[PDB]
RNA sequence: AGGGUGAAAAGAACCCCCAUCGGGGAGUGAAAAGAACAUGAAACCGUAAGCUCUCAAGCAGUGGGAGGGGGACCAGACCCUGACCGCGUGCCUGUUGAAGAAUGAGCCGGCGACUCAUAGGCAGUGGCUUGGUUAAGGGAACCCACCGGAGCCGUAGCGAAAGCGAGUCUUCAUAGGGCAAUUGUCACUGCUUAUGGACCCGAACCUGGGUGAUCUAUCCAUGACCAGGAUGAAGCUUGG
RNA sequence: AACCCAGAGCUAGCUGGUUCUCCCCGAAAUGCGUUGAGGCGCAGCAGUUGACUGGACAUCUAGGGGUAAAGCACUGUUUCGGUGCGGGCCGCCGGUACCAAAUCGAGGCAAACUCUGAAUACUAGAUAUGACCUCCAAAUAACAGGGGUCAAGGUCGGCCAGUGAGACGAUGGGGGAUAAGCUUCAUCGUCGAGAGGGAAACAGCCCGGAUCACCAGCUAAGGCCCCUAAAUGACCGCUCAGUGAUAAAGGAGGUAGGGGUGCAGAGACAGCCAGGAGGUUUGCCUAGAAGCAGCCACCCUUGAAAGAGUGCGUAAUAGCUCACUGAUCGAGCGCUCUUGCGCCGAAGAUGAACGGGGCUAAGCGGUCUGCCGAAGCUGUGGGAUGUAAAAAAACAUCGGUAGGGGAGCGUUCCGUGUUAGGGAGAAACGCGUGCGUGAGCCGCGUUGGACGAAGCGGAAGCGAGAAUGUCGGCUUG
RNA sequence: GACAACUCUCUCUAAGGAACUCGGCAAAAUAGCCCCGUAACUUCGGGAGAAGGGGUGCCCCCUCGGGGGUCGAAGUGACCAGGCCCGGGCGACUGUUUACCAAAAACACAGGUCUCCGCAAAGUCGUAAGACCAUGUAUGGGGGCUGACGCCUGCC
RNA sequence: CUAUAACGGUCCUAAGGUAGCGAAAUUCCUUGUCGGGUAAGUUCCGACCCGCACGAAAGGCGUAACGAUCUGGGCACUGUCUCGGAGAGAGGCUCGGUGAAAUAGACAUGUCUGUGAAGAUGCGGACUACCUGCACCUGGACAGAAAGACCCUAUGAAGCU
RNA sequence: CAGGUAGACAGUUUCUAUGGGGCGUAGGCCUCCCAAAAGGUAACGGAGGCGUGCAAAGGUUUCCUCGGGCCGGACGGAGAUUGGCCCUCGAGUGCAAAGGCAGAAGGGAGCUUGACUGCAAGACCCACCCGUCGAGCAGGGACGAAAGUCGGCCUUAGUGAUCCGACGGUGCCGAGUGGAAGGGCCGUCGCUCAACGGAUAAAAGUUACUCUAGGGAUAACAGGCUGAUCUUCCCCAAGAGUUCACAUCGACGGGAAGGUUUGGCACCUCGAUGUCGGCUCUUCGCCACCUGGGGCUGUAGUAUGUUCCAAGGGUUGGGCUGUUCGCCCAUUAAAGCGGUACGUGAGCUGGGUUCAGAACGUCGUGAGACAGUUCGGUCCAUAUCCGGUGUGGGCGUUAGAGCAUUGAGAGGACCUUUCCCUAGUACGAGAGGACCGGGAAGGACGCACCUCUGGUGUACCAGUUAUCGUGCCCACGGUAAACGCUGGGUAGCCAAGUGCGGAGCGGAUAACUGCUGAAAGCAUCUAAGUAGUAAGCCCACCCCAAGAUGAGUGCUCUCCUA
RNA sequence: UAUUCUGGUGUCCUAGGCGUAGAGGAACCACACCAAUCCAUCCCGAACUUGGUGGUUAAACUCUACUGCGGUGACGAUACUGUAGGGGAGGUCCUGCGGAAAAAUAGCUCGACGCCAGGAU
């Protein structure tokens, strides 16, 4: 044999996971709609 | 190495277990503090009561908490236990890097290491700045009032030096260049530096002075010892 | 080269150890010199303190250069070609198809070659507000400006540290075997000194830099059959090898596609029927060579077609069969590439060993959308440090080893003090639904039996888990 | 007490007989006494207990060893008590030695040879005084190398 | 005749190894080659000489006797062995009495494989495993008994030349 | 007092990196490359130089152009001197290399001494120490008509801090004062201080007699990484093989795997993590030595050759070695190769770490030394845990028991050689001589066993020696360790003795051989579907076995009294 | 003031150079010829020097023209690369955003600009 391994971090470089499709990539959160105003948390009632 | 019964031996009569020791009562005493006696932590050894483990894999915990128990007054809380799920590669040292199969610690409690003196530098605080300060020494014993200006630091530099001096050395030349044309000090506290063992513990050694020949190495004096058996040199006498 | 004592706490650039808490900042493993290499001096890069400053992050322009690429103008190198002085062999002063400089033509190569020559990098200059609340303009919005606050780089010094064994990864290279988790340099990233998520586990790969609380929310990297959070989602293609965990040359009617080129409707491929002749037994060679041991030639004729013969066969013939042609059959088929995914090549030593179970998708490409996913970001509350000099209110900031700075707690003792308090129970010992960022404090006792706080100050034999420490006590076996 | 494995101190083991093993390590074997016999080799002393063989108890009889009988599987019946032979190296020999991992081929040795020393000697120990050498005197005393006996000991 | 070299030439030294021995306690290559002993011989004996690198008082070559010497072979003999067996004692084992030690971070202390400072009970994935004794066995725990004798360092120590 | 002179004696020194051994080599400076177009930059990376030289090779004024082709010219030739045309920087420049430089920095001529004194703004380089460039100013000059140039050299190497001394100068100091001695200052000289930032003026070895502190920051073994070397293949096919590349070989080259050889690395442990052989004891891999089944053959037969599947079993006994290796003897079916830390040292034992003694050869003056040889030479261990082989208790198994079993799972064993029928039949001209299927005897191994043959048999029985007891004879007893010594021996235990075992027209496969048969109207062992077939795999055989917590099923028994 | 031409003299530059063909003699520049007291040849009045002649555009220089050589040289695209990733056992390949050659060809090129004296218009 004339070919080496992969050891350390050799090896956690080629086996690392990604994702390659150009598809998945580029997704991101979705757009909602903005909230109508909300109330005041709590008021002091005296 | 081995300290502390009580104020006082009042150190436990008498009965019981009973060969003695040891104990349980009674009695002494504020207390038994009962002679292995004063406070009495930890390791370690147990005894009892509450919950719980015998299909289980785990640096023993932690977040969640089934079921069961306990002392409450803010009874929806606290405390003990712990069905099962999740997460969780002892500590130190030292390394590019450790869970390491790298070193170190059996466990528990004590002892155990940047100290002191004196100087130098710097910082922080004061005191004086009519410059600052005293050293040894003297002191109603110490401390301390009051002394003690000898010293020391700051007020002029340049130059090897004579020497000159707000200048001076280098120069034929100030022509240029160099260096100068100003500055507090005495304490206390801290950080560092230096000198002494100088953060602690740890060598093999080195030298000086003694002590050893009852062991062993040689010898010296004077004693003692070596069962039993073989073999048969010289020499000597016999005779060719 | 005895022993004991003394100098002696010898000396040890070496190894081990060096004890309370919280807050802020925070490295280096490089260069030079060294009887130096595991030490040290200075520099580089901490911290704290002052003095000057105006930057940094971006954007554009300008400089010089000789790397990458490229080239043959020089220096080498090199192949063949053209021409050839120059040499070898022969003759007798005669011959040739033999080796060869320079130049030409063609074609290359180069760390120590350059007529050329980038990108970045370096040096320099010039252009441009970092955010947030307010005032605001008849005034609303926005814009403009005033005002206020905050954040942000650098040189020179003072005081005073560590560091001077680095590791891998990306990239450029040298040594080595374009071997090594090897070694040695250069520009960077992470680890060192960095927790969290993804990587089955997994210093150095990817995301992200942890003030703290929350049984809230949105996301990054990465994921969505069950173990195990989210789609047993959607729409296109592919794979049949459990490929989906790894390796090459080479092999191949594997398979799904794409592109050229042959033919054909007077019938193309395969099959089946027949023919496959004459010269001639070609010449040579040979005992023989007759298509078929070997050598050379490989034409011609009759023809729908038939090679002086593709293979078998004979001692040599014969014989079988192929190339090619007519017929039958009636719609595709030939030989070429070339992608994608597979197959074989592919074989080790304790036992599935490639996360498991499993899957023809739960594998692989391509496209669409939901969700999960961290200590990142948001939400709601507390703390601290810097502005900063009381607050309060802002804004920014708060990972951290070596290491530096700030703020504290506790122990014994002294001053106040022959203190307050204490046989109406001190110290100590044991406890706490108490209060602190912690060191700890405050309170409590069916223990204990005589001392002794707080405050405001002072001093140290002042804090222990590590020293094969050390002395006692007690285990384990 | 019991009578496992295994270890150790011991006895025995069919057929074989060193095949074991680094190596016959350890075991087994031999063994006294009397009688016969006894090699190479030699420094003529040895070798030599060479090797190898026979006999052995208890009774009577004869002579002062011999004959006859008789038991036993076995008679020096236990204990005690040599295995031997053929070779080679090294060292002549008996001796000495590393207390506690080495007993030898190392050390010694008789012998050899060199050299120093005429006596108030050389040599050794003492700062010195002096002591040893030696109450000796070159057939003696120091020191160096070699190592019986045999053959020798070459060149520079 | 292949060969070898008594014999010559030259070189250099103070001079160039004579007698005797020789694969040896000396021989590297090398288990030299030959002969013997053995069914088979890296040892042994004899001889060759090509003495890496014998040699003449650091003695050379012989040698009878001697040796708890080193080394080869042979007869006798045997559990040394083929290939183990049985027995006796002292332990081991049980019961009563007395009663240690080295060791020890804490240990609730499986296997395979993978990972990892590159050989894991302790991290991952599977697999296997009721709790706990006793007798035996010694593969592991990088098992235990402190400076690693070997290698390097130290401007260490000592002895010796 | 002086000179000489003994490691007899004393104190000390003996560098760093080599390949972390000897040995010689290297250590400062300069140029080029590496060096990634600023500068800088390492390697035991690749090339070379320097430790000076010139009185002109310096200064200046002024003039000039080298080299290389081709041609002419007495000797004279390839090449000397001379003439001429073409190319234009290819020569030169004291000496390396680099960068420069053509009416020049290159060649010549004339005059010289600036190869000056006093200096110096500012820069570059920079840890420091050093190092480099320099406009400008004054003095006194050289050359030049003058402008101007000149503080050595086209540039970059040609060097050495400090202390100390030496010579020449000097308006300095001069220990009461005057002088002197001696010093200061300026100029300069003196080290291969070359280990070149120089430790002193002055310095080598050795330790296996050794020791201390440390680290393996650095090796020796093993582990890991790597795989050059090694081992096993595959690709191409020049040929060989009567014809014929591919029965069998396969040159020139290529592509791999493995991790067993010799290595590289230094990640690993240094304290007591240690190499090669045997003994005992395993176990696993397959690249298959034999045994089972096949394909091809240049296979007639027997026997081969090569290759495919196959690791269930097997793989002897000796002479020789420290050995891995290897050689032989006699067998054998065959006497396989590897891994497991030499697999195995808290299981055993030899060497090896050649420890201290000694001797030989050799090196060294020497102490001593040797990957030379030789003789001698101490490794301990009561098992805590895991792991194992056995053997119990507890508890579970849903009321408690006693028996009998099913069998998930686990193991043991299924091995092999001759000979004889078949048949001297096929096969072959003969010589030779089968496949297939039957039968016996053996081997090894396993399971038992004691009838026989034995071994032991300290239960016993007999002889017998010495001796002391029982009063003495007789006869017995003790002792001669754990039989005094011998001769026998039953039961037990045991083997060399005796038996027995290895069975399967069971199941499913590997290679291979096949039948039907498409995709490609042909063919094809395969795509559908099936048939044969292996010492292999699984059931059957033999023991264990419901803690098989999934704790099974079956039969029976017992649950009183108040 | 212009313009044209000759000679001198510079600066800028794309470095204007060689070749072929043509033009210039009144002026200007040059050679040609002749003689050597200043000076001159390592030999030579060749060069350099002083003083004359009056010949010629032959050489030289000058001016116009031309791509044959020479010099210069793109646009595009490609190689390379900065940064953000991806593939491969590796040697090395690929993508996005930004920069961007060398070579080769297409073209370009027979310089530009200024002062002085001297003629001519
Ligand atoms: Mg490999
Ligand atoms: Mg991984
Ligand atoms: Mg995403
Ligand atoms: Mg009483
Ligand atoms: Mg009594
Ligand atoms: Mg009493
Ligand atoms: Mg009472
Ligand atoms: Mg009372
Ligand atoms: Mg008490
Ligand atoms: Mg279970
Ligand atoms: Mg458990
Ligand atoms: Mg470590
Ligand atoms: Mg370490
Ligand atoms: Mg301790
Ligand atoms: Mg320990
Ligand atoms: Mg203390
Ligand atoms: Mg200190
Ligand atoms: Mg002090
Ligand atoms: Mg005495
Ligand atoms: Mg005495
Ligand atoms: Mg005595
Ligand atoms: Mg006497
Ligand atoms: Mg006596
Ligand atoms: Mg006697
Ligand atoms: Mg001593
Ligand atoms: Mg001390
Ligand atoms: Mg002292
Ligand atoms: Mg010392
Ligand atoms: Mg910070
Ligand atoms: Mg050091
Ligand atoms: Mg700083
Ligand atoms: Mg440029
Ligand atoms: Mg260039
Ligand atoms: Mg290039
Ligand atoms: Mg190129
Ligand atoms: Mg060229
Ligand atoms: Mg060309
Ligand atoms: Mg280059
Ligand atoms: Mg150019
Ligand atoms: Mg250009
Ligand atoms: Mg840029
Ligand atoms: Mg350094
Ligand atoms: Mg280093
Ligand atoms: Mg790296
Ligand atoms: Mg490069
Ligand atoms: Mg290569
Ligand atoms: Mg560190
Ligand atoms: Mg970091
Ligand atoms: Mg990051
Ligand atoms: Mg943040
Ligand atoms: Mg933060
Ligand atoms: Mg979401
Ligand atoms: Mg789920
Ligand atoms: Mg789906
Ligand atoms: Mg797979
Ligand atoms: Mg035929
Ligand atoms: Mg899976
Ligand atoms: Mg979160
Ligand atoms: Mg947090
Ligand atoms: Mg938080
Ligand atoms: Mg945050
Ligand atoms: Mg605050
Ligand atoms: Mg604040
Ligand atoms: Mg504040
Ligand atoms: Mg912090
Ligand atoms: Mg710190
Ligand atoms: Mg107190
Ligand atoms: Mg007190
Ligand atoms: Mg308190
Ligand atoms: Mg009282
Ligand atoms: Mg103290
Ligand atoms: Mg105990
Ligand atoms: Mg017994
Ligand atoms: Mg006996
Ligand atoms: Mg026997
Ligand atoms: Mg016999
Ligand atoms: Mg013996
Ligand atoms: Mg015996
Ligand atoms: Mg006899
Ligand atoms: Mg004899
Ligand atoms: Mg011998
Ligand atoms: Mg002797
Ligand atoms: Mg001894
Ligand atoms: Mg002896
Ligand atoms: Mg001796
Ligand atoms: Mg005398
Ligand atoms: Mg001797
Ligand atoms: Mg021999
Ligand atoms: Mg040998
Ligand atoms: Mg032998
Ligand atoms: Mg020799
Ligand atoms: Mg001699
Ligand atoms: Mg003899
Ligand atoms: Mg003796
Ligand atoms: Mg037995
Ligand atoms: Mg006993
Ligand atoms: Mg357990
Ligand atoms: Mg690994
Ligand atoms: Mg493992
Ligand atoms: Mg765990
Ligand atoms: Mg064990
Ligand atoms: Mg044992
Ligand atoms: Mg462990
Ligand atoms: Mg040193
Ligand atoms: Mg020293
Ligand atoms: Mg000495
Ligand atoms: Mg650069
Ligand atoms: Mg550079
Ligand atoms: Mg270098
Ligand atoms: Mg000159
Ligand atoms: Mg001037
Ligand atoms: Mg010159
Ligand atoms: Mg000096
Ligand atoms: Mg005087
Ligand atoms: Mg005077
Ligand atoms: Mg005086
Ligand atoms: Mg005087
Ligand atoms: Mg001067
Ligand atoms: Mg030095
Ligand atoms: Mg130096
Ligand atoms: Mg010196
Ligand atoms: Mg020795
Ligand atoms: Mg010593
Ligand atoms: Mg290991
Ligand atoms: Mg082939
Ligand atoms: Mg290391
Ligand atoms: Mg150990
Ligand atoms: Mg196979
Ligand atoms: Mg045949
Ligand atoms: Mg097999
Ligand atoms: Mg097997
Ligand atoms: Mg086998
Ligand atoms: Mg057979
Ligand atoms: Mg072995
Ligand atoms: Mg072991
Ligand atoms: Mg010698
Ligand atoms: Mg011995
Ligand atoms: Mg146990
Ligand atoms: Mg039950
Ligand atoms: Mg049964
Ligand atoms: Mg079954
Ligand atoms: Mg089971
Ligand atoms: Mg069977
Ligand atoms: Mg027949
Ligand atoms: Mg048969
Ligand atoms: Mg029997
Ligand atoms: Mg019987
Ligand atoms: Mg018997
Ligand atoms: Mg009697
Ligand atoms: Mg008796
Ligand atoms: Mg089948
Ligand atoms: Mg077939
Ligand atoms: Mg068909
Ligand atoms: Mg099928
Ligand atoms: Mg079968
Ligand atoms: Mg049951
Ligand atoms: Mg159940
Ligand atoms: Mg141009
Ligand atoms: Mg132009
Ligand atoms: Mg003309
Ligand atoms: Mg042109
Ligand atoms: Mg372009
Ligand atoms: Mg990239
Ligand atoms: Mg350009
Ligand atoms: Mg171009």
């Amino acid at each position: 044999s004339s070919r080496p391994q992969k050891k350390g971090t050799a090896h956690h470089m080629k086996t690392r996971p990604k994702k390659t499709a150009r598809w998945d990539i580029k997704r991101g959160p979705a757009v909602y709609p903005p909230l109508p105003p909300l109330p005041a948390e709590w008021t002091i009632v005296s």
